[PDB]
């Protein structure tokens, strides 16, 4: 394990997770560390890989959707470090605004748990539906009591989203797959969440790993440059607010 006690294998998000994760690289090396990053597509193998211990952590999910994930998966894993926020957003489908939303619109979510829950409290953000009282963070379809444009949820798999703007008048969508696509929140939602919002205290991507390796010097390592003024600076420069430093 001497030669594992070097290395830290992560498995993360192409934008901004891997991104963020190369700039660190250099702040690792420098402590002794060798950081190896593999980009995964989806929100399932991440947590998978770490689970089986061929990963030592994953950087792609938030805490709602790691708990979520060790409940209908059957994991055990552990938030080591929270490190950003991503703003949740509407963007164009066939129609480019709110304002011509009309009665049958489909709208194209994520089809996790937390992530579908987001969407639909997103929505009910923005005036488009109603959800019965206590919803909160795991709110299904089932849970929508105001619908007056009799909206049409089409639940995706969160990667897939991006790619049925043609097929549904809105997306919702989440940052890491919007910047994926090439869309931008800030010129391209049409309503997203805002930074003192409750999502924002809420969706923190963090830094997973087994139960018991959350205390590991090398995760510890991990998390400080990831929390470091050199990362967070990169993140403020480089996103336009679509990725926000944790704090
Ligand atoms: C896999 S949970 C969703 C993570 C995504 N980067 C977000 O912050 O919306
Ligand atoms: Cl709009
Ligand atoms: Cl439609
Ligand atoms: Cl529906
Ligand atoms: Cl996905």
């Amino acid at each position: 394990s001497s030669e594992d006690a070097k290395t830290i294998k992560v498995a993360a998000s192409a934008t901004p997770h891997a991104e963020i994760l190369e700039q660190a690289k250099s702040i690792l090396k420098k402590e002794g560390y060798q950081l190896e990053v593999t980009v995964f597509d989806d929100y399932v193998q991440p947590n998978e890989v770490v689970e089986s211990g061929e990963f030592d952590a994953n950087y792609f999910q938030h805490v709602p959707y790691l708990e979520s994930f060790n409940e209908e998966k059957g994991t055990h894993l552990v938030d080591a470090g929270d490190i950003h926020y991503e703003p949740f957003g509407i963007y164009p489908g066939t129609k480019k605004s709110l304002d011509e939303i009309s009665e049958g619109d489909k709208i194209a979510v994520p089809n996790d748990t937390t992530n579908e829950a987001r969407a639909l409290l997103l929505l009910q953000d923005n005036g488009i539906i109603t959800l019965k009282d206590g919803a909160g963070l795991n709110a299904t379809v089932n849970d929508i009591e105001e619908n007056p444009y009799n909206v049409e949820i089409v639940e995706l798999e969160a990667a897939q989203v991006a790619r049925v703007t043609g097929e549904t008048a809105y997306v919702v969508l989440n940052g890491n797959y919007a910047l994926e696509a090439g869309y931008s929140v800030a010129k391209d939602a049409l309503a997203y969440e805002k930074s003192d919002s409750e999502a924002a205290k809420t969706y923190v991507n963090i830094i997973a790993v087994k139960e018991g390796n959350e205390k590991e010097e090398k995760i510890q390592a991990l998390v400080k440059a990831l929390k470091s003024d050199e990362i967070k600076e990169y993140i403020e420069k480089t996103y336009d607010g679509a990725v926000i430093p944790f704090e």
